[PDB]
C-alpha cells in the first residue's frame, strides 16, 4: 500500500499525496528532507492547478501570525494556521498539523510540476519563524503510534517511488543497510570523510567536505559541492572524461551536452565515490555515483533526435548538499528513532553492464581527524 506511492518529473523534486481540511482537500506535496515547514498554496498561482481552500475547511484554525521561508531555488510568504492533515497511501491516520497557507510566492512552483506543497521533514530547528513550531512529522509521531522513522527510494520524464512512514520495507533494497550518524538535529546533517573520484582521492583535509554542513536534502536535485571541492571534483570529472571537451557552460550547469538518440558515451565519465562517517571510531562506508545519476536527462521532444543531459553538480556556498540526484537509486532510511541514516542499493539501483551503483563497507582510515567543520 505504501510503495511507489511518490511520483515526479525528472529535476522537479518528488511528491506524495495528501489531503487538508474537513472535508478533505486532496494535494500533491512535495516530499523535502532538506526543511521543517509544511506548506501548501492557498491562493491561485499561474502554476497551481490547485490549491488550500481555508473558508471550506471546518478545522482550519488562524494562528494569526505570518511566515516567510527562502530557499535556495525559490521563496514563500504565507499565514500560519492548523488543520486536519491524512496521507492517503501512508499510514491511516489523520493528524492535526501546522500549515502555511502560501499567499505569495518568487520562483518557488514550478511550470506544469504538478505539486501544490511542500513537505519539510527535517527537524524544528530549522523551521520558520521558529523552532517552536513543531514540524508535520513530529505530530505524526506524537499523535499516533507511527515509529519515529521514514525511509525514502526516489527512483530515476516521469519518475517515481516510495515514501515508507514509520518503518523498512527490505523488498525496496537489496545488500546491506550502513549507517551515518546525523551528527545534529537540524537539517538531516552527516559527515562526509572522503570523496574519490574514478578511484582517485580528491585530497583535500576533510573538514573541506563539510564546509559549513552536508545534508541529506531530497528538496534538491543536485549534488552540491562547497566551492574548493566543486572545483577540484569538475578538474578531476574533465580529466577523466578528456577524450571530449565540452563547453566551460555545461560544467556551470548553463548548458545541455546532446548525443544522438542512444549513443551517450557513459564509459568516459567516472565514478564519484563518497565515503560517509561510520557508526564506529575512524570506520566509514561509501556511496558510489555513476553518471547515469550526476548527468541528468533534460526532456524535450524538440531535442529527441538527440538524448540530452545537465551536469548535475553545482557549487554551493553553504555546505554540501546531497539531493535527489544522489540518494536515487539508493534506498534512504531516516532513521530519527536512533540519530542515524542508513543507504542501501535500491531496487530502482543505477547500472549499465559494466558498472553499478553501490553501498560498501566497511573502510578505515589511519588519520585521527574529525571531519566535522565545527
Ligand atoms: C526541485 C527544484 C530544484 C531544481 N534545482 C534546485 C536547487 C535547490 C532547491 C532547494 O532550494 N530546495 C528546497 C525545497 C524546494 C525549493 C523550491 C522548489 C522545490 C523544492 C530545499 O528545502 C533546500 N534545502 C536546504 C535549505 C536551504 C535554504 C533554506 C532552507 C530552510 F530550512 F527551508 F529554510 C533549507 C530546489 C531545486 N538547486 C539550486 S540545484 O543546485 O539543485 C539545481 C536546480
Amino acid at each position: 500500500e505504501m510503495v511507489d506511492n511518490l511520483r515526479g518529473k525528472s529535476g522537479q523534486g518528488y511528491y506524495v499525496e495528501m489531503t487538508v481540511g474537513s472535508p478533505p482537500q486532496t494535494l500533491n506535496i512535495l516530499v523535502d528532507t532538506g526543511s521543517s515547514n509544511f506548506a501548501v498554496g492557498a491562493a491561485p498561482h499561474p502554476f497551481l492547478h490547485r490549491y488550500y481552500q481555508r473558508q471550506l475547511s471546518s478545522t482550519y484554525r488562524d494562528l494569526r501570525k505570518g511566515v516567510y521561508v527562502p530557499y535556495t531555488q525559490g521563496k514563500w510568504e504565507g499565514e500560519l494556521g492548523t488543520d486536519l492533515v491524512s496521507i492517503p497511501h501512508g499510514p491511516q491516520v489523520t493528524v492535526r498539523a501546522n500549515i502555511a497557507a502560501i499567499t505569495e510566492s518568487d520562483k518557488f512552483f514550478i511550470q506544469g510540476s504538478n505539486w501544490e506543497g511542500i513537505l519539510g521533514l527535517a527537524y524544528a530547528e530549522i523551521a520558520r519563524p521558529d523552532d517552536s513550531l513543531e514540524p508535520f512529522f513530529d505530530s505524526l509521531v506524537k499523535q499516533t503510534h507511527v515509529p519515529n522513522l521514514f525511509s525514502l527510494q526516489l527512483c530515476g520524464a516521469s519518475v517515481g517511488g516510495s515514501m515508507i512512514i514509520g518503518g523498512i520495507d527490505h523488498s525496496l533494497y537489496t545488500g546491506s543497510l550502513w549507517y551515518t550518524p546525523i551528527r545534529r538535529e537540524w537539517y538531516y546533517e552527516v559527515i562526509i570523510v572522503r570523496v574519490e573520484i574514478n578511484g582517485q582521492d580528491l585530497k583535500m583535509d576533510c573538514k573541506e567536505y563539510n564546509y559549513d554542513k552536508s545534508i541529506v536534502d531530497s528538496g534538491t536535485t543536485n549534488l552540491r559541492l562547497p566551492k574548493k571541492v566543486f572545483e577540484a571534483a569538475v578538474k578531476s570529472i574533465k580529466a577523466a572524461s578528456s577524450t571530449e571537451k565540452f563547453p566551460d557552460g555545461f560544467w556551470l550547469g548553463e548548458q545541455l551536452v546532446c548525443w544522438q538518440a542512444g549513443t551517450t558515451p557513459w564509459n568516459i565519465f567516472p565514478v564519484i565515490s563518497l565515503y560517509l562517517m561510520g557508526e564506529v571510531t575512524q570506520q566509514s562506508f561509501r556511496i558510489t555515483i555513476l553518471p547515469q545519476q550526476y548527468l541528468r536527462p533534460v526532456e524535450d521532444v524538440a531535442t529527441s533526435q538527440d538524448d540530452c543531459y545537465k551536469f548535475a553538480i553545482s557549487q554551493s556556498s553553504t555546505g554540501t548538499v546531497m539531493g535527489a540526484v544522489i540518494m536515487e537509486g539508493f534506498y534512504v532510511v531516516f532513521d530519527r528513532a536512533r540519530k542515524r541514516i542508513g543507504f542501501a542499493v535500491s531496487a530502482c539501483h543505477v547500472h549499465d553492464e559494466f558498472r553499478t551503483a553501490a553501498v560498501e563497507g566497511p573502510f578505515v582510515t589511519l588519520d585521527m581527524e574529525d571531519c566535522g567543520y565545527n
